[PDB]
């Protein structure tokens, strides 16, 4: 049609809020301000308590929360079947889910366990494939799926180890989904976020060193936050990004472009 | 109070490279207009000025500000931007939609390309962005956003693109080096890689209809794109929606870049 | 001194199954350059074929070891045993991949969790564990090479789950290169163009892809197992010193065009 | 009888861009010499001819064939290659090790770059390969291999590379478009992306010792590369060992391209 960022009459599933620092919460704040109906997903019960507390910050009249552990085909198939009944058809999904064992992230990459490797692949990459298959059922008119990645999918970064191979997998997942679901007018894209202080990120060594290197070396000489990812998520989830699919947008102050 | 906003009132954007209603830059203009931006326009030929004045009737621009700039001339570019600074004041960004090569060099085997045809393509299609950026910077002391238009032929050897492929590769590196230079001045530099669109430049190149049909057949979205889709992405990149994005190349091409 | 004389060099070659195997192309080439070759196989059908094929080579002593890369034990034990039988090695050529035909025909979005993680296990993780063990036999340094396809870099029709496995493999190579670089171990990939092999025979319209290469690729021709072998020789020898984390396309220039 | 062979007897290679003993192209020459190849050399300045004659004593080249070619001149390039065709006959490939930009443009902020400095860098550092390829093709009716030398700054914005980064991006696209054009004539075109090396061109740029130290600290192999390592990879790419490889860019840089 034309260029509009008015997301009234739009419904978006947002997977992977855990606390106020979660990137997916940044996405939620932004989509909320633009007047979208938001469905939320969580794994742990601690995340449900946090979500209910955080909905007070939003202008969401009715809370729709669904527990989905992406490790379970059943929790994913049932979760999306249930969303279809409770809220009906949706316009897109924001995927903000990743995990690896701290054991495998400290080790030399060559020491990585078969279990730690396939675990990282399962949660951080395959989750997008099954989520896409199910969400498709609620998007007969078309829609937009967005996953969150890191530069470590494209380059060997110190300490990212097994998560780098998971993100490389995720980034190829996005391309293959984009080619598969394109004929159904479903767009699939990734956001490569710069480093952000979150629940997942807190408790890895010298994370403050990486934040300082970005401020020093990145073109914009600053770090990014959850809302900047949110703004780009709005572009990719809305029809502003029509004709964009299989794309990876770096929201990282230009760090990807330098060496 | 809105964090994420596409409200471009109180924003001024220079748009270089409108020639007719089919121009990609016109798609950009229609979109930025609808979002309530003040638009300055640039043209080379007089045919383009006549067309621009006729087309402003389609827009909600109260005052027409047109400036003749041939990007081959340091003086026309330096003077044009000095004049825009006086007439409209400080700007928030520039959309660059300018390219040219001799049809001679685009038909030939790439190895037959003339030194003159090669350096001409570089001058208009790549260096133009460097000098435009240097001058526009003077009108963006608070920061801003520069966007150039490229094609997948900058990244891969495509049949018949020849000398323009090497110009676009040059443009795409230009964007990265400008992004690194002007980043500390809070100026973002990015490119849009547009899929094929029927325009004045594109009409009269061989079997262009073959390329449009291959996109519809092989590209993920099984369809071609238009000037407005480029316009929408231009709005994202020129607005503060794209804050934290610089040195980036967004493919608006129905996913064609992602497949093989 | 620039030399392709591989006397006094020993190379493990994983993934020979028949005479059409890419790894066999690698073996023929390394043999002609006078290298001692250790071989690995999974199925017994592959052992029978290997013994028959060693007659075509100038290998005095046959060293065959059964390793299924799905098993930590078969991989750890296989490489411990190679260390005893032949001693220290100079590199490993990895030519191993697998996915369920089920998942390769389906729309990629239909892919099963089992089919996906299986492809990752054999086609990508195998390189990580192989590298960990082979390192033990390369205290002076060495070269590891894995085989990939352009489908790791771009979505190609019908490659589906194997594309995501190859994307994983190609990142594996980069992360191994960064980890084992300080131990003077180089890790690189060869992106082979399409070749008629046992694995490749019986997948839909493979003859369409071979014809598109001959028509559209810069060299207007397909490649064979030996061309991969020649590039494998470069990457496994010290000719490629200073090259690590690299992906060489042996594909008639197809990767460079669109 | 050897499928895989690095025996370059009965092979003739033109090597453009030796200036002194530290030149990358000299590393290429030493390696190709040891493998028993007939080597033709090219130079611009007379200082380079004196140095070349002195350096031929280090090689096992029976007959010295030196030709002055300034790649800025179509005539010097067309005539030089016509003359090589008469003196030595048909060749098997060309190693291109030629680049230049004004020190003025390499110190400045990239946005300050002059139109003259930009197009000069493009002319010598990129177009030179196109015209050299067109002429050398005439001496390679059976096929052959052309190799150009590039730097990571063609792919990423690196501090201080400025206008040479845009030239190398141009060169790297040149290689792809030449590979597609000359492939049917069985001519392969590839690039080597060398890590940083102490040479005549490189000496006298600021904090070059900082970049060498960052490579030793951060690159996978925790060491820098030299002219011979580039030479070894040049041997692979120029010989038939690299058959089926064209439009490729091999990083000889201790793995630095693969990390971030
Ligand atoms: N923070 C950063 O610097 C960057 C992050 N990213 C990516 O952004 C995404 C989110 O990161 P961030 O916001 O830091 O992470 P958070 O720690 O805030 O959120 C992680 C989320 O993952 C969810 N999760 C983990 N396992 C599962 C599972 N099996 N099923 C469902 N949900 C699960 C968690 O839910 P619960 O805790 O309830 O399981 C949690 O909500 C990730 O994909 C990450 O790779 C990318 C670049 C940078
Ligand atoms: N159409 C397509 O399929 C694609 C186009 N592109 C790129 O999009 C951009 C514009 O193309 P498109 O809109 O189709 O073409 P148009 O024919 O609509 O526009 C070309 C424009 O370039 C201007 N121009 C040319 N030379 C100069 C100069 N020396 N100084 C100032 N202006 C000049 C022309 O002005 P005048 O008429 O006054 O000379 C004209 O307005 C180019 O960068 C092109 O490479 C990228 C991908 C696809
Ligand atoms: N053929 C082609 O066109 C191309 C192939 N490639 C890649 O080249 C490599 C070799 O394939 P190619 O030579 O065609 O196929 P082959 O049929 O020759 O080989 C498949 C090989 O993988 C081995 N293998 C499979 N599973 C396991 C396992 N669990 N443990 C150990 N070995 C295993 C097989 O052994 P067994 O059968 O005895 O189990 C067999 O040797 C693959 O990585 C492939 O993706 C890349 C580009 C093109
Ligand atoms: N050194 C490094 O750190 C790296 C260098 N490279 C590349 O390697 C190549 C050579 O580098 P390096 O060893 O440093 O170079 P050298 O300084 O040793 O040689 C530079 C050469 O360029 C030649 N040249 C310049 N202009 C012309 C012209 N108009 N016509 C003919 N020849 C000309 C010079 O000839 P004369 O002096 O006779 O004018 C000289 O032979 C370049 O392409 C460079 O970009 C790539 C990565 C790293
Ligand atoms: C180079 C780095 C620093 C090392 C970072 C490793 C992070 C990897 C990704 C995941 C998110 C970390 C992870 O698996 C967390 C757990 O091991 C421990 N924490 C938890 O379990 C908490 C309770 C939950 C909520 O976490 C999850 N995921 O469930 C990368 C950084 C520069 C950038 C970065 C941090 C990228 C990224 O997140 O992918
Ligand atoms: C692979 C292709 C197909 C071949 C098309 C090559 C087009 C290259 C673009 C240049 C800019 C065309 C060009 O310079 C045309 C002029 O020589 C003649 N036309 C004019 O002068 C008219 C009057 C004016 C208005 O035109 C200009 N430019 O001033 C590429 C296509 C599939 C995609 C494409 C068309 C890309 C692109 O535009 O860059
Ligand atoms: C686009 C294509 C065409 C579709 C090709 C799919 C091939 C994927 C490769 C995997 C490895 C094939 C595979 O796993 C098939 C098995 O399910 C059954 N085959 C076997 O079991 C045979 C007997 C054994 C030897 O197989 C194995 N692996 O053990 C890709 C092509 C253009 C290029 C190509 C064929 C690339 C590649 O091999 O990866
Ligand atoms: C990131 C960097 C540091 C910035 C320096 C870049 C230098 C690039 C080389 C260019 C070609 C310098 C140049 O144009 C030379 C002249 O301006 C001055 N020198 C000469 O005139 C001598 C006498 C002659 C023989 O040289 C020439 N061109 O003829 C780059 C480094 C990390 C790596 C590097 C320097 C790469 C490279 O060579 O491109």
């Amino acid at each position: 049609h034309m260029a509009s960022l008015n997301l009234e009459n739009k419904t978006y599933v947002i997977m992977g809020i855990a606390n106020k620092r979660s990137i997916a919460f940044g996405v939620a704040k932004v989509l909320d301000q633009l007047g979208a109906k938001l469905v939320f997903t969580y794994r742990k019960e601690r995340s449900r308590k946090e979500l209910e507390k955080l909905l007070e910050q939003l202008n969401q009249p009715e809370a729709h929360l669904y527990q989905i552990d992406v490790q379970s085909d059943e929790e994913v198939i049932n979760g999306f079947e249930q969303i279809g009944k409770d809220v009906g058809n949706i316009d897109g999904v924001y995927h903000s889910i990743a995990f690896a064992n701290m054991e495998d992230l400290r080790g030399r990459f060559s020491e990585t366990s078969r279990e730690g490797f396939l675990l990282a692949q399962d949660i951080s990459s395959y989750s997008l494939t099954i989520v896409a298959h199910e969400a498709k059922k609620l998007m007969p008119e078309g829609g937009s799926i967005v996953a969150t990645t890191y530069l470590g999918g494209e380059f060997a970064v110190q300490n990212y180890n097994v998560m780098g191979v998971a993100k490389a997998s995720l980034e190829a997942n996005v391309k293959y989904l984009a080619l598969d679901l394109g004929p159904d007018n479903i767009r699939v894209n990734a956001i490569s976020a710069g480093p952000i202080r979150t629940l997942s990120a807190k408790g890895v060594g010298g994370f403050n060193t990486i934040l300082k290197e970005i401020e020093e070396r990145a073109p914009l000489k600053r770090n990014v936050d959850q809302v900047e990812v949110g703004k780009t998520a709005a572009y990719l989830l809305s029809d502003l990004s029509s004709g964009v699919t299989g794309e990876n947008i770096h929201v990282d102050s230009g760090f990807h472009a330098i060496k």
